[PDB]
C-alpha cells in the first residue's frame, strides 16, 4: 500500500510525515497548572505508547506550569513531545510566557478560536511569528465544532449561486476544509516552513471525516494529524474511531493519528493510546505487541477451555513483552492462533507463526501445534497450556534471535 | 454514497441484498444437540439484534435437534431465521434428516470442507440438489482457514508460470477468492436462483479482506456475507473488525455482516452483535438507538462531572429505548451531545438533534442546551442532569411523534 508523501516534520525527535511511522499520540485530561498530576499523567501516556503528548495551555497558571513540567520529563530521560493546545488567548500566552513557549515541542493553533473577524488575522500572525522566532512547528487544527462564522457564511453564499446548491451538511465540510487550507496557505506565506506544519481538520461522523481528509490530502501537501472527533465513550467511541481511520489509513492518508474516547467515570487515560495502537497494528502499519488470533467459538468448540486457553494465551504474552522487546528484535511482529476444532484450526494455525488447532466436537482428544506452516508438535492431556506457552517462547528465542 | 445493486435472497422473512438494510447476524456457541440451551442463546442473540441467527449442524444429535429448536422459536412468534453451518458431513445429514432440512432457513457450504478430490463435487452437487428441492437459499462460504488444497496448488502453478510471480501470501488470497467464484457458478450451472445464493470468502487480516471483498464483489453479482473471520478477543478483535468492514461497507460492498470475537469466560455471546450494529451505524447505514456524542475531556473540563454525566445520559437513553421505539417512529436517528467546555461544545451541540455544553475552565458557571441547531436553556445550579435529561425527553416527544 502507498503511503501519502510528505515533508518530514520533527515533533521534538519524533519525526511525522510520509517517510516515517505514523505516530500515535494523546492528550492529558489533568488540569495544567498541576504540576504533579500532569507530569505523572504524562509519563503514564508516554509508557503506554504514546510517542507525543498534548496538553492544554488554557490560560495563564496552565502556561506558568508548563516550563517546570517539562524539565521534571527531562530529568528522568523522558523526551517525549509535548503539544500546547491554545484556544482564543494563545497569542497572550506566548506572547507573556517565553519560557512556556520555549519548553513546548509544537504549538496547536484552531483557526476557529482566534477571536472575532479582523482580530483574527493579528491573532494568528503573532503565534506564527513566535513559532518562526522559535523554530517551533504548528499544527493547524479546524474542528467543525469550533468552525469560523465568517467562512461559513462565505461558503453558504458560494453555494446558494449554484446551479443545484448542496446541502447545509456540506457545506459545513467544505468550509471546514476552507478553513484548514486557508491557515496553512497564509502560515507558508508569512515564511513558516514546509517542515514546520501539520494539519488537522476534525469532525465527529466517520463518512464526513473520510470525505474531508480526501480532500486536505488532495489540496495540500502537509503531513495530516487525524482524528475522529467527539467519538465517545464505550464501545461505541472505540468502534467510530475504527471505522473512520480505516479508509483513509489503508488509502496511504495520515501521519499521526489521537483516539478521541470519553473514559468512563475511572477508566484509565491510556485506552485511547491503546486503540490507537490496535488501529494501525489491525492495518498492517505498525506492529507494538504479538497478537492472537483466535475463532469466536461455536458448537464444535468442545469446553470453557477454548475461552480460557486463548485468554491466558493473551495474558502470556502481555507479561512476556517487556522482556521479549529487549531481547528479541521483531518480536513484536509475532502471530499467535489459538483456535478451537479442526475445521479452521490447522489452515489459521499454519498462517500465524505459531499457532494451536484444539479438538472439538467428534475428534480424538488431541490439539495439533503448527510452527512456520507446518507440523511443530501434537499435544495431549493435562497442561496443554503450560506446554504450548513453552513453545511459543521456544520459537521466539529462535525466529528472533539477535 | 452508493451501495452494489444485487438480488434479493430472502433468508426465512429476512431480505438481503443491494434494496435492503445490512443485516446484522451472529452465530451461537451451545452444543445444537442442547436445545434449551441452543433456542434459549437463539432468541437472546435476535433480542439483542441479531435478525438472522447461524448454528452448528455438525453430527446426527445435532441435526435430530434442529427441528425441536425451530418449533419452540415459533412457538413464541420468533421468526428468526435459521442458517445451518455444515463441515465434511453436511451431504450426509441432510440426506438422512430431512425435517432438520426443511426446518432450516438456509444452508451454509464451505468449499473447503466437501471431502477429497473426486468426493468434493459430488458432495457439493447434493447440497445444491436438497437446497434446490426444498427452496432453501445458500452462502456459499469460503475461509482462508480451510483452503482447497487443490486448487491453491492449481494457482500456484500459474503464478510459477508468470513473468514476475507474486507472493504465497498474494497467491493464497487469489485462491481464496477462486474458490467462491467457482463454487458459485457451478451453483448457477447447476439450476440453483440468484435469489437463492450467498457468498462470503473470509480471511483474518483486514487490508487481505479488503482485497478478497473487492475481487468478490467485481467478479460476482451475489449478495455478500461480510466479515473478518477469527477477529480475537477483546479491544483488538473489536478494532480489527470494525477496520476490516469500514473501507468495504463505504464503498458500497456487503449485505449482512457478522462480527467473529472470541467471548472472554464468561463475557456475553451478544457482545458480538453489539459491535456489528455499532459498525453500522457509525458509518451512518443503518440506525439502531440514539447515540451519545462527547468530548474526551481535557485539562479544561472542571471537574468528574462531565464524564459522569456523559455516561448518565448514555444509560438513560439505552433505559428509555424500549418504550420509545415503541412510541415515536424514527427515535433511533437521535444524536444527542454532551460537552466539556465552550471550545468545541457549542458547535458540536449544535449539530446534534440536542446538546449540553457544560462550562470548563474560565467560565460563568452556566451550561447552555442547543437543540435543533439553536439554543433552547441555559442550565445552571445542582440538577443538571435530571433537568437536561427532561429536555431530552420533551425533545424525542415532539421531533419524533407519530
Ligand atoms: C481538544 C480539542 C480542541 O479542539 C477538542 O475539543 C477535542 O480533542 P480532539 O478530538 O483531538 O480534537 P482537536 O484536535 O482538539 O480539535
Ligand atoms: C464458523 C466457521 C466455519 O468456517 C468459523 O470457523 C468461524 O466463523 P466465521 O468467522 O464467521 O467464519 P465462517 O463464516 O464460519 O467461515
Ligand atoms: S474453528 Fe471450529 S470451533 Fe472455531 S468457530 Fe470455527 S467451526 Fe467453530
Ligand atoms: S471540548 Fe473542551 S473540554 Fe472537551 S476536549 Fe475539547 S477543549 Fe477539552
Amino acid at each position: 500500500g502507498m503511503r501519502r508523501p510528505t515533508p518530514t516534520v520533527y515533533v521534538g525527535r519524533v519525526p511525522i510525515g510520509g517517510a516515517h511511522p505514523i505516530a500515535v499520540q494523546s492528550m492529558t485530561n489533568t488540569p495544567t497548572r498541576d504540576v504533579e498530576a500532569t507530569t505523572a499523567q504524562v509519563l503514564e501516556l508516554h509508557r503506554a505508547g504514546s510517542e507525543i503528548v498534548r496538553l492544554t495551555v488554557n490560560d495563564e497558571e496552565a502556561a506558568k506550569a508548563v516550563p517546570e513540567i517539562k524539565r521534571r520529563l527531562l530529568a528522568e530521560g523522558a523526551e517525549v513531545p509535548l503539544v500546547g493546545d491554545f484556544h482564543f488567548n494563545g497569542h497572550l500566552l506566548l506572547r507573556k510566557y517565553p519560557k512556556m513557549a520555549e519548553a513546548l515541542d509544537k504549538f496547536r493553533i484552531n483557526p476557529g478560536t482566534l477571536g472575532r473577524g479582523r482580530h483574527k488575522d493579528e491573532h494568528f500572525a503573532e503565534m506564527i511569528r513566535i513559532a518562526m522566532d522559535l523554530g517551533k512547528p504548528v499544527r493547524i487544527g479546524a474542528n467543525w465544532g469550533s468552525l469560523d462564522p465568517a467562512l461559513l457564511t462565505e461558503l453558504m453564499d458560494r453555494n446558494a449561486r449554484r446551479p443545484e446548491p448542496k446541502s447545509a451538511h456540506e457545506v459545513v465540510l467544505e468550509a471546514l476544509v476552507e478553513s484548514a487550507v486557508r491557515a496553512y496557505e497564509a502560515a507558508l506565506e508569512m515564511g513558516l516552513g514546509e517542515d514546520k506544519l501539520v494539519l488537522s481538520a476534525k469532525v465527529s461522523k466517520a463518512r464526513d471525516l473520510v470525505w474531508v481528509y480526501r480532500e486536505l490530502a488532495r489540496r495540500t501537501q502537509a503531513p495530516l494529524h487525524l482524528g475522529l472527533t467527539e467519538a465517545g465513550m464505550g464501545v461505541k467511541g472505540i468502534v467510530a474511531s475504527a471505522a473512520a481511520l480505516a479508509p483513509l489509513l489503508l488509502e496511504g492518508i495520515g501521519d499521526t493519528i489521537r483516539v478521541s474516547l470519553t473514559p468512563a467515570p475511572g477508566e484509565p487515560r491510556t485506552k485511547e493510546v491503546e486503540v490507537a495502537q490496535e488501529i494501525l497494528q489491525a492495518l498492517g502499519l505498525r506492529a507494538f505487541a504479538p497478537e492472537v488470533t483466535s475463532c469466536p467459538g461455536c458448537g464444535r468448540t468442545t469446553s470453557t477451555f477454548f475461552q480460557e486457553l486463548a485468554e491466558e494465551v493473551s495474558r502470556r504474552l502481555k507479561e512476556r513483552l517487556p522482556e521479549w522487546r529487549a531481547r528479541y528484535p521483531g518480536v513484536e511482529e509475532l502471530k499467535v492462533a489459538v483456535m478451537g476444532c479442526v475445521v479452521n484450526g490447522p489452515g489459521e494455525s499454519k498462517h500465524a507463526h505459531i499457532g494451536i488447532s484444539l479438538p472439538g466436537a467428534g475428534e480424538e482428544p488431541k490439539a495439533p501445534v503448527y510452527a512456520d506452516g507446518k507440523l511443530l508438535t501434537i499435544l495431549k492431556g493435562e497442561g496443554i497450556a503450560e506446554e504450548f506457552l513453552r513453545l511459543v517462547e521456544d520459537y521466539v528465542k529462535t525466529r528472533f534471535a539477535p
